[PDB]
């Protein structure tokens, strides 16, 4: 009866249901190397024909702003990801790697040689926000270095090489992290991008970086293995746009044009929202971006079982991603299918390093 359990064709991938694991940073990938613990964690959540998105994954030595997040820029990282991808595929699941650059949302402790983080801008995140340090304290975001356009093209190549590494590890595809005030969003949002060259100012200029990143990974691995995540109206790390709907529609137009020029559709567009009870206004934004995009749409942010069912039933979205409920409900798909009670999550262990505690020790349904 439940449309969340109707099958869906995501490009080449035949999904058996519409419940998606949203990407979440958990900081168990010690020294940026995927660990056996990650394999247990993703395997617990994998289902036959279900779609998983990994935690954000570094594309370069300078792309991190969290401790013990995995990378996919070295061959050592590729070898260890392969072991995780294999156990997920042994469950019949489809898995994409999220490619993540934090831009100015970093700190000397996270950068090679303690160098400054990079951004569209030379302005620091304001002291309204604090960065989680490796010792569990909260530190001050430093002044970033505004990069020139050659360096922009080098970052684009980091995305491209990371996408090829993800394919080498056996991932089904990659997702571009263009959300939450990180590097791509620092170019998109006119509340951050103060550039006066061809990457700042107009909507077209502000959309150049995400267009070039998506085009590069499309050319390398094929559009149907590329998803794109954005958040036009999440206020995180001083990310704000004067006209969020207009910015979101401008991004969607770029994606439609990339598809037209390459003769193929992307895997999906993934839009995430605050989702913390603004409900009607947020729902209208989500539906407006979905209606403008020629392809598969994943909605994200505060969805419940009931709101996910409604989203698919009403044609508002094709797939529904869940984040926090998947932390504490490894069998979330099954609980949603059965309408079984959901278990709470322990916020304290979202970002700790233990390979079991708060990570793989949340039980299945009895
Ligand atoms: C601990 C935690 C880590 C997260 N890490 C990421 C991440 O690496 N990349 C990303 O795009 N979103 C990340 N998110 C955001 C989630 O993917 C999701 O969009 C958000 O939690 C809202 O969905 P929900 O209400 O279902 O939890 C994270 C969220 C949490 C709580």
């Amino acid at each position: 009866n439940n449309p969340l359990f109707s099958p869906y064709k995501m490009g080449k991938f035949n999904l058996s249901h519409r419940v998606v694991l949203a990407p979440m940073t958990r900081c168990r990938a010690l020294n940026n190397i995927p660990q056996a613990a990650l394999g247990e964690y993703y395997e617990q959540r994998a289902t036959a024909g279900g779609f998983l998105i990994t935690e954000g994954t570094m594309i370069s030595p300078t792309s991190a702003g969290f401790p013990h997040v995995p990378g996919i820029f070295t061959k050592e990282q590729v070898r260890e990801w392969k072991k995780i991808v294999d156990v997920v595929h042994a469950k019949g699941a489809v898995i994409f790697c999220q490619l993540w650059h934090v831009g100015r949302a970093s700190h000397e402790v996270y950068q090679p040689a303690g160098a400054a983080p990079i951004s569209s801008t030379e302005k620091p995140i304001s002291n309204r926000w604090r960065i989680l340090m490796p010792d569990g304290t909260h530190g001050i975001y430093p002044k970033p270095r505004a990069i020139g356009t050659y360096e922009i093209s080098q970052v684009v190549e980091d995305y491209r090489r990371s996408a090829l590494n993800a394919i080498e590890a056996g991932f089904d595809g990659i997702e571009i992290h263009g959300a939450h005030g990180y590097l791509i969003d620092q170019f998109l949002k006119d509340g951050i991008n103060d550039r006066t060259d061809e990457y700042g100012g107009s909507l077209a200029n502000r959309c150049k970086f995400i267009t070039q990143v998506v085009q590069a990974v499309v050319s390398a691995i094929g559009a149907d293995r590329v998803g794109v995540r954005v958040s036009p109206a999440i206020d995180h790390l001083d990310a704000m746009d004067s006209n969020p709907l207009s910015l979101g529609l401008a991004v969607v137009e770029r994606l439609n044009k990339i598809q037209l020029h390459s003769g193929s559709k992307l895997a999906y567009l993934h839009v995430t929202q605050p989702g913390d009870g603004s409900e009607e206004e947020e729902a209208r934004l989500m539906r407006t971006l979905r209606n403008a995009y020629q392809g598969t749409f994943i909605c994200s942010g505060g969805y419940t079982r009931e709101l996910g069912i409604e989203a698919v039933a009403q044609g508002d979205a094709d797939l529904v991603s869940y984040g926090r409920l998947f932390i504490s409900n490894p069998d979330l798909v099954m609980r949603i299918k059965l309408n079984a009670p959901l278990n709470k999550y322990n916020r304290k262990t979202f970002y700790t390093q233990d390979p079991v505690v708060g990570y793989t020790d949340y039980p299945f349904l009895q």
